[PDB]
């Protein structure tokens, strides 16, 4: 149950540059790269839901721990892939050449995403509930 609850997004690097290499409209990139999303997690031991709300765009996800999982990403391309826990609190995986690391520190999650040199990194904060 580690990382259940509700964050907000309370500030990113490198949005932009990042998702124009990923191969998102530049017209979601604009609207997108000042709003503060949500993502809800739940987690039950090895299976994780999370949803992910950016405006208009809700992409919601599982997958289990060490399983092959099925992830739809920014662009709404879904890759096949295995999620594992590094220790409790680190969520890491590789899709599409990304490295996405979700580490939960108390009340705060930071998600590193690099894609070749870019770094990609988000902080988020808990929000009741
Ligand atoms: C009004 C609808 C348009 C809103 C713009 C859509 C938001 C696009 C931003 C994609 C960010 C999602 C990736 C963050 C999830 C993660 O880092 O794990
Ligand atoms: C749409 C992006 C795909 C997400 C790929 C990461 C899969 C495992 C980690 C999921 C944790 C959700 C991230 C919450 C924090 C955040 O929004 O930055």
């Amino acid at each position: 149950s580690s990382f259940s609850g509700k964050y907000q997004l309370q500030s990113q690097e490198n949005f932009e540059a990042f998702m124009k290499a990923i191969g998102l409209p530049e017209e979601l990139i604009q609207k997108g790269k000042d709003i503060k999303g949500v993502s809800e997690i739940v987690q039950n031991g090895k299976h994780f839901k999370f949803t992910i709300t950016a405006g208009s765009k809700v992409i919601q996800n599982e997958f289990t721990v060490g399983e092959e999982c099925e992830l739809e990403t920014m662009t709404g391309e879904k890759v096949k892939t295995v999620v594992q826990l590094e220790g409790d609190n680190k969520l890491v995986t590789t899709f599409k050449n990304i490295k996405s690391v979700t580490e939960l520190n108390g009340d705060i999650i930071t998600n590193t995403m690099t894609l070749g040199d870019i770094v990609f990194k988000r902080i988020s904060k808990r929000i009741g509930t």
